């Protein structure tokens, strides 16, 4: 209504029920929407975000729509602190997920997770839209057990330079190609590297990517071509999926479209 663009919610249509916790620009809470729609609301912490760069890319954000993907559906714009409203996905973050052994996974159940994070990424590829920051903490899993991928390209409007540069403690070296590392080169081919490792964390039930190393260890590790092994639970084709993210020449690794029919022949086969 009379206030509000089409990117831009009324707080006070939101009902808080329950802390979801605390996430890099603060406090996560469950509630609903005009009584009724479930959502989840960022509380976004002063002086973490660059709020006006992040509210023009919300516009763009908002036009993303895929089933795989967290659906933003708006901000809370001038006040303190803003809000972020997106889908409510009630189990929670994929990494926690996959470290819960209770689950007792399958590995169809694995491949699952894989297919719908590569269907959303071979979404974001057809938009030419970079996230940037692919890692299984960046998912979240519904009531359903489905795998979407959240937070797509959020990292451009952090403001923590421990986040941001490739030095920085913060800085996700785990989930980086050689020419990220070497020299910032970030294209479509960095979101491939980086889902090659989600895939190695799916597999491996959530622990750490060169778990024994550092970060400095790690760099130094991958920019001299080596690479991780094949968890026990990801048979030799999976492996081979995974290992074609690695590519040390970016331009031999797979488009999302690739990976995904190469997935879809594995869950034929197996
Ligand atoms: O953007 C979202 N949607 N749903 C969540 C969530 C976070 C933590 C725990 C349970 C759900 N975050």
């Amino acid at each position: 209504g009379l206030g509000y663009g089409s990117w831009e919610i009324d707080p006070k249509d939101l009902t808080f029920l329950k802390e979801l916790g605390t996430g890099q620009f603060g406090v996560v809470k469950y509630g609903k929407w005009r009584g009724q729609y479930d959502v989840a609301i960022k509380m976004i912490k002063e002086g973490s975000m660059s709020e006006d760069e992040f509210i023009e890319e919300a516009k763009v954000m908002m036009n993303l729509s895929h089933e795989k993907l967290v659906q933003l559906y708006g901000v809370c714009t001038k006040q303190r602190p803003i809000f972020i409203i997106t889908e409510y996905m009630a189990n929670g973050c994929l990494l926690n997920y996959l470290r819960e052994m209770r689950h007792r996974f399958q590995t169809q159940q694995l491949l699952e997770m894989c297919k719908d994070v590569c269907e959303a990424m071979e979404y974001l590829e057809s938009k030419q839209f970079l996230h940037r920051d692919l890692a299984a903490r960046n998912c979240l899993v519904n009531d359903q057990g489905v795998v979407k991928v959240s937070d797509f390209g959020l990292s451009r409007y952090v403001l923590d330079d421990e986040y941001t540069s490739s030095v920085g403690s913060k800085f996700p070296v785990r989930w980086s190609p050689p020419e990220v590392l070497m020299y910032s080169k970030f294209s479509s081919k960095s979101d491939i590297w980086a889902f090659g490792v989600l895939m190695w964390e799916i597999y491996s039930l959530g622990k750490m990517p060169y778990e024994r190393f550092t970060n400095s260890e790690t760099a130094e590790h991958i920019a001299q071509g080596l690479r991780l092994y094949r968890p026990h639970l990801a048979s030799e084709k999976v492996y081979t999926i995974m290992y074609s993210c690695w590519h040390e020449k970016a331009d031999e690794r797979p488009t999302f479209k690739i990976l995904l029919s190469n997935i879809l022949d594995v869950m034929d086969e197996e």
